[PDB]
């Protein structure tokens, strides 16, 4: 069955620190003056076990660091070097430096370091560095084929056609054998694949002009390797200490930075007024918030609703983010109030798109609260920004792409994992631990989120409003469940009398066939139950909405 | 190769209820007059789904709630009912009015109860509080009295509880007919095996002459297989449980003294680090006392003060010859000083000064080492008499090995590390909790036999991290592999033997995963983290079974 216990990896009771470890205001305080000085008396050291390699480890901890930020995949971003544990015989050589610091630097930020300044001391200027990556608890030779395949290789890693001539060019070193690969003829065995480069006529573009432009060749490679080592970090606040660059580069997904004073709470009521006023329905609303928030890895911290791509074309474009019933109208409607808001601003005061399409769904969950015979209030923490197009790179948002939604009953053709383990796939993206999970699912098939509006989960008898509704009448024993005739995968569900009442998909019956998502259903679908599911969702939704606030904080 | 995903099982991010709710609080506060009225409506009726029964579901709960009891293994307490999914689907409209305030498995457990109690019978009690997450004549009676010495059943019991099962699925049918015409099977048979054996017998024939001492024994033996692995008698909650208790439940004398606080503390602490008490011996028996505790039955602990008692003095691992015998002396006399002089009706019970003489030894060790602490304690605890603790129920609470004391007895079902992970998941505690329990007792010394078996720290008696200095250090080398067998040594750059380790000593050293956690109090700056934390991982330990506190 599913495996549930993925979705609370490395809890926080195996944490040795608890609640007191904001990995920010430490290692902001290091001192990279004097810990470059301690790495380079390490590694310029011989050791009677592991013997020198003529003396200076750099080769080490470069190729260490290479194969520890090689793995990164970006076909669901986990990998890279702050995650997991990637000769590990290093970690008893490197434990002179750890000693003098250790809660102040991480074991990947030592690794990852201690490379970077082999790098810079081995006849070289780097680009720089930002710390912040937090440990994981769990520390024949053919020219065309080789080209394609190290194409293939680096394609998989994001690198493009410029990085990955540098490279490799670096990696086999600023040119010391880029004037050996044209010095004369070529012979072979029983190594070629570097003439890959001078064999392939894409390549020659760049390489064979890297030989009269070598300082060329010294500044794409300090930003490829730049970019290999912070690729799967996130984009640029967590990088953490005095060492970061002064420029953002367009991998990182940047934002513009905020020019205008942040709303308050009167300007926040105001604008919660003025967004349900426009005759905007709580299932599109909900939806565009939702579908601009959880766009979200949390493995290559990269994607979330910051910036306010959902407007831009390659989230717009997106078959989940169903462009022809409401993302347009709702987009629409939110950049005029935005511009109403703008125009005859109270002072300094202004919004960005971003922050009004997370006011908008919250302002929606707010009014369906109130339908709903409560009173509930969701937080909202503005800061957000809007980031143009010429700053998404079109081509780079192709894999945040959900192939599978399971909030939203969203299944695309050709999918790995049927129709559940890509639900919990994306809990574990989003980091949702179980009960988020559920009250999520619950809340959201309550509202009206689902792809195109299709009545699959919706067990409310009336719509718009929050209540437990879908977890009353799942448990309900008054309905059986059975395949449709339609085998489209609906799990059509009839009652006592014999007439169809409902209808599920395998999420919901997974929902309510399971064992530990039973007994979490049981919970949240209990009697006079309803106010701990109210808080519940809200809690879990801001925690969804503000998941890319924290590290863009 | 060791699985520490084993030691954080059940964290509280998987729990919906928040870290904010408590079961007692909750359960005490909801009537049985009417949840015995709704779960009998709910078990007589015929739901179309589900072919019911005659008229009545009971005897379907009764062996839903014995297969859910009766898998309750004494060697290691996991099992019972606080350890079908078509039954969930019936009982549901009784656990939607309660929710919160009943869980699934005093749900299940209540409704084979009432069911039983409803079906001609007056059983004894009740206590809420279970949290959730072939010619054999002799043969089948020596297979039912090991299945059942299993579970720590009696040869009255389980008669007992055969006769009532087969019963209720007084009326006493099962006995009257069982000598009624020539009974024999000449192809059920087994429950010959009472009519054949003698020991059974002997009782059998009584009970067909007295009919109503059947009906207490039975009674008992029930709630018995119910509230086996619930704990002391101290977690039932409910208005249902009963006024007396029983020998199987190891019980207490309740407190009929004051409580000393704040002074009396200071005074007793003062008078035990003043009695010419080693803190390898005062640490060492504070441990013995406090970790003989089963986080899966909830049976052992500090409470009750055992450790001058029969069953847990005789055993190897708390090492009655050399130093069990002055330390208790010693106590009992200050106790006795401290009881008769005291200024009042105030009075200290020796549990109180076990784990009172443990925590001013590490109060003492600690200011050795250079700091200014003080050891947080709640008292409480009673003293049990010899007449009230079972030789033959304590038996099998005895470690084979202990992992945290560097004991490793014969008859090793596994290898010397996976015994440490298990013991450490029997109390309750997580890896960083279970890393500076190891480092605090191999340094301060409380090893088996005082074997200097992974003592890396020059000069002992002192609170300090440097059994994690030393195991880090890469001067060292380990002549055998830490990984293969037997004992480990160091041996330096100049070929002399420096430490000498243990497979449970270098596991933390060798461990990708555990040398993680080394690493973190190994430090230059950590010395003070590794104190608090050693003292919050003692307190716990100690106060794992106040139960009478929480």
């Amino acid at each position: 069955r599913l495996n549930l216990k993925v979705l609370h990896q490395n809890p926080a009771v195996a944490d040795p620190m608890g609640a007191a470890f904001d990995y920010a205001a430490e290692v902001a305080t290091i001192d990279v003056d004097a810990l470059t000085r301690d790495i380079e008396e390490v590694m310029t050291t011989s050791q009677p076990w592991w013997p020198a390699d003529y003396g200076h480890y750099g080769p080490l901890f470069i190729r260490m660091a290479w194969h520890a930020a090689g793995t990164y995949r970006i076909h669901d971003g986990r990998g890279g070097a702050g995650g997991g544990m990637q000769l590990d015989k290093a970690r008893r050589l490197l434990w002179p430096v750890k000693k003098k610091y250790g809660k102040k630097l991480s074991w990947a930020d030592l690794i990852v370091f201690a490379g970077n300044c082999a790098l810079e001391s081995m006849g070289f200027k780097t680009f720089g560095f930002g710390f912040g990556r937090v440990d994981q608890w769990e520390p024949n030779p053919d020219p065309m084929a080789a080209a394609v395949d190290i194409r293939e290789t680096f394609r998989r890693m994001a690198m493009n056609d410029v990085e990955t001539a540098a490279l490799i060019v670096g990696g086999h070193t600023d040119n010391s054998f880029l004037e050996i690969l044209y010095g004369y003829e070529w012979e072979l065995t029983k190594l070629a694949t570097d003439l890959s480069l001078r064999v392939d006529p894409i390549y020659e573009r760049i390489t064979r002009r890297w030989l009269e432009h070598p300082e060329e060749l010294a500044d794409e490679f300090a930003k490829a390797w730049y970019k290999l080592i912070h690729r799967d970090m996130g984009p640029v606040a967590r990088y953490l200490g005095p060492l970061v660059p002064k420029q953002t580069l367009l991998w990182q997904d940047p934002v513009p930075a905020v020019s205008h004073d942040l709303v308050g709470e009167a300007e926040i009521a105001s604008l919660k007024s003025q967004i349900r006023a426009s005759g905007l329905t709580v299932s599109q609303l909900v939806s565009t918030a939702w579908a601009a928030a959880s766009s979200f890895r949390g493995s290559d911290k990269r994607g979330g609703a910051n910036g306010g791509r959902i407007r831009l074309q390659p989230q717009v474009g997106w078959e989940v983010n169903d462009p022809d019933g409401d993302l347009r109208k709702v987009i629409r409607t939110l950049e005029e109030i935005q511009e109403s808001f703008n125009s005859a601003a109270p002072g300094n005061i202004k919004v960005s798109f971003a922050d009004l399409v997370v006011l908008g769904g919250c302002a929606a969950i707010e009014k369906a609260a109130k339908a709903a015979g409560h009173n509930i209030t969701v937080p909202f923490t503005p800061g957000r920004t809007d980031a143009s197009q010429e700053q998404t790179d079109v081509e780079s948002f192709a894999v945040l792409e959900p192939k599978a939604d399971g909030f939203r009953n969203y299944l695309g053709k050709g999918n790995p994992l049927p129709a559940e383990y890509m639900l919990l796939d994306k809990a574990n993206l989003l980091t949702l631990s179980a009960p988020e999970m559920t009250v999520l699912v619950g809340g959201l098939r309550v509202l009206g989120a689902n792809y195109k509006r299709l009545p699959l989960g919706v067990f409310t008898e009336a719509s718009e409003s929050l209540t437990n509704d879908f977890f009353v009448n799942l448990l309900d024993m008054g309905i059986t469940w059975e395949p449709s005739p339609a085998d489209d995968g609906t799990y059509q569900g009839k009652d006592g009398s014999g007439k169809v009442k409902w209808t599920g998909s395998r999420v919901d019956l997974v929902f309510g066939s399971n064992s530990e998502l039973r007994a979490l259903v049981e919970v949240y679908g209990a009697d006079d139950a309803q106010p701990k599911f109210v808080q519940d969702f809200v809690a879990a939704w801001d925690k969804v909405m503000n998941l890319d606030r924290f590290d863009v904080r």
